[PDB]
């Protein structure tokens, strides 16, 4: 999965400095981004995943390895308050919201959370990536369709792995992505685009980058309260 690289450090570029923070991953899976912001220095860090599955696992994992991430089982459009860290990180949160209503909630949970000089960093679909433009298998991502679903779109994928595992997300414009943001009560964001290195450009063939670059399918997003 060539695309996991360039995520890994998009999202640790938008992070910065994680020393001594107070730490909450949302969708958290089995716990990569808030294991790895640990082993980074951050002081406390809460994972919340839906999946009693994935939390099974994510908690095998933390005792693997013997770290103190604590798990919780929670819908994050409708959690139960966890309290307020410095940041928020939610790799692959938003695009799994079922609905406009739901990404709202879901930007209101994440801005109770926050203390008041934290920070939300995301990585989300990109709003503009349209199928017809490019797929991305070659960067690991197979996206199968895309379908009109109310004001966004569904995208049934497949991660390109052996075997491939199907998955299925949604893509909110970007428009009801700067709502959601702007009435939970967040002062500022930023879309980022993905930290494509020259590095990068120099060990792949030439061009190989160029769908990535015309039709990514991947984003960032900072939101400060
Ligand atoms: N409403 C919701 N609340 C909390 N977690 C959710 C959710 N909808 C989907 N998820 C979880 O979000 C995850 C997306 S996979 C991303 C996992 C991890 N952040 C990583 O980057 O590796 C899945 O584990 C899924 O169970």
């Amino acid at each position: 999965a060539a695309q996991r690289a360039i995520e890994v450090r998009t999202i640790f570029h938008m992070i910065g400095d994680v020393s001594g923070k107070s730490v909450l991953d949302l969708a958290c899976g089995f716990g990569f981004f808030g294991r790895e912001i640990y082993r980074r220095g951050a002081a406390k860090v809460v994972g919340v995943d839906i999946s009693e599955k994935m939390i099974e696992l994510a908690r095998e994992e933390s005792r693997k390895y013997g770290d103190p991430l604590e798990f919780h089982v929670r819908d994050v459009a409708n959690m139960e308050p966890l309290g307020q860290f410095d940041l928020v990180n939610a790799a692959w949160l938003f695009n799994y919201a079922d609905s406009v209503e739901n990404l709202r909630k879901m930007f209101k949970v994440v801005r109770a959370s926050l203390k008041p000089d934290g920070k939300l960093v995301a990585y989300t679909v990109d709003p503009d990536f349209s199928l017809a433009k490019g797929n991305f298998a070659k960067y690991g991502v197979n996206v199968l369709n895309e379908r009109a679903w109310g004001p966004g779109y569904r995208h049934d994928a497949e991660f390109v792995t052996d075997p491939p595992s199907q998955f299925s997300f949604y893509r909110w414009s970007r428009a009801d992505y700067e709502s959601a943001i702007a009435d939970a009560g967040f002062s500022h964001f930023e879309w980022q685009k993905p930290l494509l290195e020259a590095d990068d450009i120099a060990t792949h063939p030439p061009g190989f980058w160029d769908v990535f670059q015309n039709n990514c399918l991947q984003t960032g997003l900072v939101c400060k309260p």
